[PDB]
């Protein structure tokens, strides 16, 4: 147990010191390493439950049982007198840099998970390389370091959402006494895009500065794993070479899918192109019904656009379907048009006008599920029909890394693949929620286990979400239909209520915002799922995710007192059950 | 044990049925009571763990151990055959209305706590009266049903806060691509006040309708408790009379204080006056440093006003002082002036308020600083926010025997009972309790259930979360850092903290003013003793964490929970810089 932990920690740590906080010989070794700029992990034996057992087990490696003991890449280097001797003789720098491999860690992919993993590993003395390359979109769009969220995901989409929310703030301001006239104000797309891209540029630069300051090697190159320890890299000049590493983290993410229909790749775009587009999309069709499709259609409508969404079957498949339909009803009431039960079968009428900075024109042909025909003209067609990895480009078949039927990596609960030195994090890890804070937690926690002897695993259960549609939807835990399937209808109680934000009163809807708690009767009314549709839904939901993590019950919500006036306080006084049939309106 | 719970429940309930869900004889009695419009509490014995023992103890009152059993005001009425005998003999209505008192419950005070208590009690067949009267301010301001929060408190102040927040929404919109020019837009006070007052009027009306539909008697009259069961009421025509009640709930709240200086009552105003003021205050002085003072100064500045705050000593006494200073620093950088370590000596009138042309007067304020230097400056409006106090002499005759504390608030047990066994107190007048609207509502509803439905649940007053709605909002739950250090010692306290920047603030162009921290106890598994956040939407951020803190959250619970991105709140899930480390908290 302890001995198996100690052997795993010594084998994989790059530079590690076993120590006690009160030992002045240990302080002397710490000061020499700091002076020589040698980064390392430290384990303070006097602060661990079984320090005495670990101290004994160390002798199986070093033949001594005292502290300090310093190791480099699995090899005992010395005690205090010995480390000082190497320092005085100018031999220490060469010893701590001796390695069978070029790097202790190679990260393939410089996004949310990979950057987090690489920076954390470098803190413990691991010699680290992060590779990042952005293959251009079909029309040629590309961007800088930081991954999908930073460049073409959470960051620009929430800034554009905020631009949309400000339209209603302008409307509300007249009712609260301000002299403006909303009807005479218009929106400039390119001014917004320039501000969004200036912020993204500051993030690209900030990540390169962070890697430099952590002594991480950044290679803007495409990587391919060709054997367990060998990574083939390809240059911006197409120069090909091979680097070796002890541990490998795969962190390459996903890219958007296109449907296999004529004209889709040639004449449509995806979210990858939208957030830097130099002209306003104009009259727009969004094909798809994911959170990406609905978030983009939502802000485009608030910015003044003529927007239609083509839905094959349902909205937000995999989310609670009562809440999904309330999300869509709000958008349809506030200007978004929906072509329901419909799929596309794209023709070009005008080429994009780079001269005068204007979109082209397209004819879209499709059909409804009953066979009736769809035919209509649009200036822009955005496909949001899912995302996928392309691990065939990243991973030679002969390495032995197992994939599932969707092409994602099959991992143990510590992110290990079927190849013992190779790990995977983020969107390519099969069966995990595909979210930026999950990829960051996974990468930081894994680096600590590899290079600092940590044991803590990432917990992937009950991870909260928020969909940033024009009225936002936050959730944590099970949908109501999933709870009933798992436990049976008679064991599920649902408390629910409508509400009206106080900010909406003077601004003139009464009963559109909504929240519910899905509970298990036979387990002390445990809260299985929380759902809220309303303003600031992500800020509302986050704190409750801690309480659900700790096993909150309905009684825990009841005994906590509300903060007034807020939207969130409605969760503390819920009482109407769905079984009662009583109306949830206010 | 069980037996004296049953005794209390039977003595106190107005109309209560002991039942079982599968009993068809109980179903017939229920349906009879519903047809006759008789409201009542119900105890289903087949659902309580010791319902067997309760069945036995019922015999001590009724000499039977079967179900159903109906009681009215402590007297056994009958089983199924006997209840139906009374119904078809036209004898039931008289029996269920027989009472020694005019009412089962009299609530003195129609505000947050009193309206909640009265409505909940009526749901169980208690015959209930709610008394409310609003004594006018010195300049004559008055308002309708619903109490301090509804009329001159949480509701209008947060609406005026939102009007102020929309000024920065207008500035931000230009950076996000909208074509407006913020510099050419102005604010109209009276248009605001009309919208705010129209919403308050809808709440006044809604409460009157709610009381009518619950069969609660509403008396717009001043109440005075003259003996344990007698309440003297005074009419709008000065008519005096007396009504009697079994249980009494005191829920009369507080009103603003004035300093004892010349000119204060005559020429200044309070928050009672501000929210319906018919003219814009103009150049304004706020005297005091409570959350009322700072919230009001904040929105007046954001609406374009010239605003000064006169501070005797510190800001937000009783709140975390690191956070209080950050709140004030933001206000001073965004257009609120502060006269620090300063108190007033007199208000002199220079110009009388012009009712016709709808304009303020003009005043001269004289004061001095703590070192001895002098203060002298003219203002159009002077607002006093130097605390609030109850006036229980008006409400409560000394001979009744209800004990007060040295501040004049009612001394109560943990179930809100006073020193007089049938009299209870809730809300701001209950000594030692947090003075907040959702506390008063929970106390009132929970008390009503114990009195008339045999409930046992008490109100929990610990770790109640708060939010100060200053221009940059401040949310908190639990201990301040200084209180935790005093309680446990500095070596046993660890503080994790960080600055943050809302994503919404990036394109709009400050980096390091929003701030959050967790104050934790090392020797108790790093228990979270207090949570603090300064930033936008701070009440929405804080609320959910109050459930986790109620449940005993540790730092490890915050670490294992995953963030929602992009939000301000997610910064709580990845905190790692400690104050003891000396590492900077900036972004
Ligand atoms: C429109 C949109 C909105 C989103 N909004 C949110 C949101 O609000 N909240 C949220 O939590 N999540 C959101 N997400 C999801 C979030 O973007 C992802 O979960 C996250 O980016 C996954 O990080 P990752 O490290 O797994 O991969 P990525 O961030 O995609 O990083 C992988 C990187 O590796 C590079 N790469 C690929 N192949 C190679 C190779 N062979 N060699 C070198 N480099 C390579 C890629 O080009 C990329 O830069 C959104 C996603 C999209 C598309
Ligand atoms: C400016 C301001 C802002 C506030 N903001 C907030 C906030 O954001 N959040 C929050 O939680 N709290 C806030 N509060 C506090 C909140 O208003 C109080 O905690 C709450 O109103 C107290 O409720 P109560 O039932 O005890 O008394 P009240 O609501 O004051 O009701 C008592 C009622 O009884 C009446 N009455 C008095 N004497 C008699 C009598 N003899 N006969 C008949 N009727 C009588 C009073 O006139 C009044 O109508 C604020 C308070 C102020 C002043
Ligand atoms: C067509 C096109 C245009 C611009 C860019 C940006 C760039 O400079 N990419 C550098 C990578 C490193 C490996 C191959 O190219 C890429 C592709
Ligand atoms: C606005 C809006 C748009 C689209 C939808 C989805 C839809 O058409 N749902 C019906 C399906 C058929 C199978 C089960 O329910 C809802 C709401
Ligand atoms: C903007 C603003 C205004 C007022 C204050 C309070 C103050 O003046 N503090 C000085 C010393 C420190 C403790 C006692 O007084 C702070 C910040």
């Amino acid at each position: 147990g302890t001995s198996q932990w100690l052997r795993k920690t010594v084998d994989s740590a790059a530079v590690i010191l076993f120590s006690k906080t009160t030992c002045p010989y240990c302080k002397k070794v710490k000061d020499v390493l700091a002076e020589a700029k040698i980064k390392h992990a430290t384990i303070e034996l006097d602060q661990l439950s079984n320090g005495s057992a670990i101290q004994k087990c160390l002798a199986s490696f070093s033949k001594i049982e005292t502290v300090p003991q310093m190791f480099v890449r699995g090899k005992f280097i010395g005690d205090s007198q010995t480390v000082l001797k190497y320092y005085s003789n100018d031999e220490l720098a060469g010893i701590v840099n001796e390695s069978k491999y070029d790097y202790d860690l190679i990260v393939i992919g410089g996004g949310s998970g990979g950057l987090a993993a690489g920076k954390e590993a470098a803190k413990y003395g691991a010699k680290t390389a992060v590779l990042d390359y952005v293959e251009p979109t079909p029309i040629g769009t590309t961007w800088g370091l930081g991954g999908t969220c930073v460049n073409v995901g959470c960051i620009p989409k929430k800034l554009m959402h905020q631009a949309g929310l400000l339209s209603h703030a302008l409307e509300d301001a007249e009712h609260f006494g301000w002299s403006l006239d909303r009807s005479k104000i218009s929106h400039n797309w390119s001014t917004m895009v320039e501000g969004v891209q200036s912020h993204i540029g500051s993030l690209n630069w900030g990540y390169k500065v962070a890697l430099r300051d952590n002594q991480v090697t950044y290679l803007n190159a495409k990587g391919r794993l060709i054997s367990p320890h060998e990574v083939q890299i390809t240059d911006k000049n197409q120069k090909v070479s091979t680097i070796t590493g002890n541990k490998i983290i795969l962190a390459t993410g996903e890219r958007p899918k296109y449907p296999e229909i004529p004209g889709a790749v040639e004449y449509g775009i995806t979210s990858d192109d939208l957030f830097s587009l130099p002209y306003f999309p104009g009259k727009t069709l969004v094909i798809g019904a994911s959170y990406v499709a609905l978030e983009c259609a939502g802000f485009l409508a608030s910015l003044g656009g003529d927007v239609t969404v083509m839905v094959r079957s349902i909205l937000l498949r995999g989310f609670d379907q009562q809440m999904a339909e309330k999300v869509g009803d709000y958008m349809e009431n506030h200007g978004v048009k929906f072509a329901k039960l419909c799929v596309p079968d794209i023709k070009q009428l005008k080429v994009v006008d780079t001269e005068n900075n204007k979109p082209g024109l397209l004819l879209v042909k499709g059909h409804y599920t009953d066979g009736k025909k769809f035919e209509e003209e649009f200036e822009t067609v955005i496909f949001a029909v899912g995302r996928e990895p392309q691990l065939s480009k990243v991973l030679c078949e002969t390495v032995g890394v197992k994939l599932d039927k969707n092409g994602r990596v099959v991992c143990t609960d510590d992110e290990q693949t079927t190849v013992s030195n190779v790990y995977a994090i983020g969107d390519i890890n099969a069966g995990k929620p595909q979210l930026t804070p999950v990829a960051i937690q996974a990468g930081r926690y894994l680096a600590r286990r590899l290079f600092a002897g940590a044991t803590e695993l990432t917990d992937y259960s009950n991870v909260a979400t928020t969909v940033f549609t024009p009225l936002e939807y936050g959730a944590c835990g099970l949908s109501e239909e999933d709870a009933i399937e798992k436990y049976g209808d008679k064991d599920i109680e649902v408390y629910h209520s409508n509400f009206k934000p106080l900010e909406w009163t003077v601004a003139h809807e009464d009963n559109v915002c909504y929240m519910k708690l899905v509970c298990r009767k036979s387990d002390n009314m445990r809260v299985l799922g929380l759902h809220v549709l309303g303003p600031n839904a992500g800020e509302i939901t986050q704190g409750y995710a801690v309480a659900i993590k700790m096993g909150a019950t309905k009684a825990d919500f009841d005994r906590t007192i509300g903060i007034h006036p807020t939207c969130s306080e409605t969760f503390t006084t819920l009482h109407v059950t769905k079984k009662s049939g009583v109306s949830p309106i206010v």
